[PDB]
């Protein structure tokens, strides 16, 4: 991988792997996600920022701040086949005092063509109190030089489905898969539940004949508190039709909202 | 990646990636079996499979795993390139084994081998049976003349028999339960997914102090997508060892057996 010419965004190919791909042999959603982290990791590290998936500069580090997801959106045309090569390419910009966000551009390296486009919001957090905070203008001037000055959007339709408000979904549940529980392989390198796991964790829930007849075009989900290691999590999905389900991650005890999200399948 | 010269093995290089690690920065054992299973599936493409023959497929005969072994010297950390080269191997009628080096790309010094045991099976009856000439032959051409083995030592662990956990156990991970990222492209559960499930009931200390340097597991039954795996450990040891078995959740039936090695950081 590597910076672009005017060294404000990142290009990375990946070859999709024979373990990557689902029943219809190609990328998974999930292995989507985990190479937009992947690219992400290296856009930071490529500008000597934190590489533990923080992309934390000199002055977080003395503050014990980090970044930390609030929301990710993903919209898929065509999944990659196994074998075929995807290129990506990665770009940052500052929201002023809310936080940044990250754009990401998939495409087919033989056509060119786009087939997928995804968006993150990310809010400044203390690592260890986890208050939230704003951006003071010592961290966004550190962040500024790497980033674009004028707008450019994965998402720039007015209106568009990145910044749509999503609600509660209410018991009872239609659908539910409950009991799931983090194993090692879905920690990251500082031991905290991988982002992608909790995209796994809604998708559990979707009926086995949905995903059997249908394809996964659009995914909105919102971060509102973290599974621990030792945490169990439910999974509720509710159909509110294309087909469209709204859908909720919540403590297998007490209930308490750990992520809200929605999806949007099309007829294969 | 590509077949060497003589056509008789295959190389791949990887970069290990930045959610490929574990709390070291360097590459987890499940990351590193995910890799081992690339590289085959890429060696049976670049020389015709899909790894049945056409005997085979007519038949509904696939191959199955029945053991994997392990040994890591060195695990690559995050960013580092490393090389993976793979051979098969027919043991006559009993079945084929499947072998691999892995090396250090910068340095080439070996950091890593593995070795894996296959039996044929009917797809659908689930029986297994020996090798028949006509699928021996249709192989040999992509195999070593010649004896050519990762684990070449007189009394090597890949080879050990392994005995079976008596209740009760020292550790246990109970209810673990396959999601979709952990199916194949068939919709079964995934080979190396059993590896994690066996390493679920080691004690977080033992992990955080500990490197694993050897991993031996036998497959005995597949565990199905509806099904709920209970993990189960006891020490049976500078260095520590420990005995595995995976088991259904209800009726206490065995999917898995296992051992592992571990030395202080
Ligand atoms: C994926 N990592 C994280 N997500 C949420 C909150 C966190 C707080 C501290 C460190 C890591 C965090
Ligand atoms: C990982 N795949 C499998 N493991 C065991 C038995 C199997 C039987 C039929 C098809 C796939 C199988």
């Amino acid at each position: 991988g590597s910076l672009t010419e005017d060294g404000l965004s990142y290009k990375e190919k990946f070859v999709v792997r024979s373990y990557e791909v689902g029943s219809n042999k190609t990328a998974t959603v999930e292995t989507i996600a985990n190479l937009l982290q992947e690219v992400g990791c290296n856009h930071a590290q490529s500008v000597g920022f934190s590489t533990d998936g923080f992309a934390t500069t000199t002055t977080m580090r003395k503050l014990h701040l980090i970044w930390v997801t609030a929301r990710m959106h993903i919209e898929i045309y065509k999944y990659p086949a196994w074998g075929d090569v995807v290129e990506i390419e990665t770009w940052c910009q500052s929201e002023g005092r809310i936080g940044t966000r990250r754009d990401w551009i998939l495409k087919d390296s033989v056509t060119g063509e786009v087939t997928g486009r995804a968006t993150s919001k990310w809010v400044m957090m203390n690592q260890d109190t986890r208050r939230l905070q704003k951006v003071s203008d010592d961290v966004r001037d550190e962040y500024l030089v790497f980033c674009p000055q004028e707008p450019r959007l994965a998402f720039p339709e007015e209106n568009n489905r990145s910044l749509k408000k999503i609600p509660k979904l209410e018991d009872p549940a239609q659908y539910s898969m409950i009991g799931l529980k983090p194993r090692r392989a879905d920690l990251d390198m500082n031991q905290h539940v991988n982002n992608v796991t909790y995209i796994g964790w809604v998708l559990e829930s979707i009926p086995q004949e949905i995903v059997d007849t249908h394809e996964l075009q659009v995914i909105t989900l919102d971060y509102r508190r973290e599974c621990q290691q030792d945490d169990v999590v439910d999974s509720l999905t509710t159909t509110t039709s294309d087909s469209q389900f709204l859908h909720l991650l919540r403590l297998s005890g007490d209930g308490q909202e750990i992520n809200r999200g929605t999806t949007l399948w099309r007829k294969k």
